[PDB]
């Protein structure tokens, strides 16, 4: 859990303006999070690469997940390995607002972060799922209470980010 260069936001949050992917490999984190869907079908964004830089392995582990367990709820998490990544990886599924799924539900999103002590994550529901990513950070303040390290990759985001919460 080599967390450097990043900005305290809150006693417990911290963000700083960098690749995820990097982070994980930089730091090997007990916890990396993946923003997932219910399916675990990691085929874009922060999902996709993840499971680019495991070379597909989340992906073959994540299909036997479902075939066990069936898909996640929204709000819901399941925890697997982190592969070279992360000692594990917790499969976060925030809300597909865009699609009509109800925005409150990232509260439920963030709360399986509070099942680990130090987590590398990205925001939820800040890509394709349409939520705004300032939005999505404040939930993420109302309602983690364990330490979260946040990886915005995007500079121009990263600025309105820290403007917003100092």
């Amino acid at each position: 859990n080599s967390f450097s260069g990043y900005l305290k936001l809150t006693d417990n949050v911290y963000i700083k303006n960098a690749d995820i992917v990097e982070e994980a490999k930089k730091v090997k984190p007990t916890v990396v999070v993946n923003a997932a869907n219910v399916y675990l079908k990691h085929g874009g964004g922060v999902a996709g690469a993840l499971n680019k830089a495991t070379n597909n392995a989340m992906q073959v582990e994540s299909d036997d997940y479902i075939a066990t367990n069936g898909p996640l709820k929204v709000g819901g998490s399941c925890v697997l390995s982190g592969h070279n990544l992360a000692k594990h990886c917790l499969h976060v599924v925030g809300p597909n607002v865009n699609k009509g799924e109800d925005i409150q539900l990232l509260k439920s999103a963030y709360e399986n972060f509070n099942q680990h002590e130090v987590l590398l994550a990205p925001l939820l529901s800040a890509g394709i799922f349409g939520a705004d990513p300032i939005h999505s950070l404040r939930v993420c303040v109302d309602t983690v209470r364990t330490n979260v390290y946040l990886a915005v990759f995007d500079k121009n985001l990263y600025d309105k980010l820290v403007s917003s919460f100092l």
